[PDB]
């Protein structure tokens, strides 16, 4: 499974759904996670987003592995997204940001 983490939160470039064969991204209000029984790990999405945001789950840094069972957890409640959409307005003020895990939406 691919995991998304922390620097797609609060930039949500969406760039990551449109090379998903399996529509497996699932939409939150300020972040995106992949739903790892649906993933088929391709990794088609990992150099299309912006914010460098997706990892394989075996090379999630340290210090982000929290986020392979979070995504895990939210792909469960949130809804599917399959189309690409804007970023979020002040994505590039937010890009490489570290901590803002402390800044997801539910
Ligand atoms: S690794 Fe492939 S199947 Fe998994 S989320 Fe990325 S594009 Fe979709
Ligand atoms: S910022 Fe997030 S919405 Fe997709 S393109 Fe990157 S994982």
């Amino acid at each position: 499974a691919f995991v998304v983490t922390d620097n797609c939160i609060k930039c949500k470039y969406t760039d990551c759904v449109e090379v998903c064969p399996v529509d497996c991204f699932y939409e939150g209000p300020n972040f995106l996670v992949i739903h790892p029984d649906e993933c088929i790990d391709c990794a088609l999405c990992a150099p299309e987003c912006p914010a460098q945001a997706i990892f394989s789950e075996d090379e999630v840094p340290e210090d982000m592995q929290e986020f392979i069972q979070l995504n895990a957890e939210l792909a469960e409640v949130w809804p599917n997204i399959t189309e690409k959409k804007d970023p979020l307005p002040d994505a590039e003020d937010w890009d490489g940001v570290k901590g803002k895990l402390q800044h997801l939406e539910r």
